[PDB]
């Protein structure tokens, strides 16, 4: 059963892309963000829970050192895999939780990760000791338990977060170039940075849709619909966010699953389920195509 990454995790994406690039694993940014989600939900200082991989006490690293170490550690597990003749990504993902010894274990037993191999490795390392594990995946599989070592369901947990139209894709491919950028009032291009309506105008403009300059003018130019009927690529509008002369004071890009991408300070994803965003929500608007 597939799931969506939280805004708390997604805020770490520019930093994750930086260190993934430095370790030659830019194609695995999605896996690295799924690991953060599973490990800390993006709210712990050590976001990747990579302190133990550096032989340090739990939660010793700061956020930057955590992403640096997590990326470096995951890159070493992929290298260890390649060197032992393993092509399977799931071996590197399970070894993030189990340690590099799971690579060697799998290399001599078929070169592929299987739930049965993950289960046998944990059974050996635990000394045949069980512990309660009430995650619905474990409940449905064996009643709700695991062998007392690492997490034998780790691959499946990470792959829950690794499961939109053409307009949404073009708008977001442009918008994500400015993730973590400082909000600039009156900004409508990459040379000045952007404000909320400046970001939507530029990115939709790159997708071939001509939008007016203001959040209010953008609201007036769209077909309105409630957020419950909205899709990724629709705009989401807000009232009274600051002292302004118009009804609409803020605009964002709806990205589905009750979340948006906006400017935003820094520019990025926001969870719409917070009390604040619910109290300012007008609804959504569909652009003319
Ligand atoms: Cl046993
Ligand atoms: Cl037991
Ligand atoms: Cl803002
Ligand atoms: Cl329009």
């Amino acid at each position: 059963t597939g799931m969506n990454l939280s805004a708390e995790v997604l805020k770490h994406q520019p930093m994750v892309e930086k260190y993934a690039r430095e370790n030659g694993i830019s194609e695995y940014v999605n896996v690295l963000l799924a690991i953060i989600q599973v490990e800390s939900g993006g709210t712990a200082e050590d976001v990747m829970q990579s302190s133990e991989s550096l032989g340090l006490p739990p939660n010793s690293l700061d956020t930057e050192s955590s992403i640096k170490q997590g990326c470096k550690y995951f890159a070493s597990l992929l290298s260890s895999s390649k060197n032992q003749g393993i092509d399977d990504l799931n071996v590197a993902i399970q070894s993030y939780n189990y340690g590099g010894g799971y690579v060697g274990y799998v290399a001599g037993k078929g070169k592929k990760h299987t739930f049965n191999l993950a289960e046998s490795f944990a059974r050996e390392k635990s000394g045949g000791k069980k512990v309660t594990y009430t995650n619905p995946i474990a409940v449905a599989k064996n009643g709700g338990w695991r062998w007392n070592y690492g997490n034998m369901f780790y691959v499946e947990l990470v792959n829950q977060y690794l499961t939109s139209g053409e307009l949404a894709q073009k708008v977001m491919n442009e918008a994500l170039k400015y993730q973590g950028w400082k909000y600039v009032y009156g900004g409508s291009n990459p040379n000045t940075s952007f404000d909320c309506s400046g970001l939507t105008q530029w990115c939709y403009g790159k997708a071939g849709i001509s939008l007016p300059r203001t959040a209010q003018a953008q609201y007036d130019a769209t077909q309105h619909l409630p957020l419950s009927q909205a899709k990724a690529g629709d705009l989401v509008f807000f009232h009274s966010t600051y002292n302004a002369g118009s009804y609409v004071t803020h605009v964002g890009i709806y990205v589905g699953n009750n979340q948006m991408y906006h400017a935003g300070d820094p520019i990025g994803y926001a969870d719409l389920s917070s009390s604040y965003w619910q109290q300012h929500l007008i609804g959504a608007g569909r652009v003319k195509q």
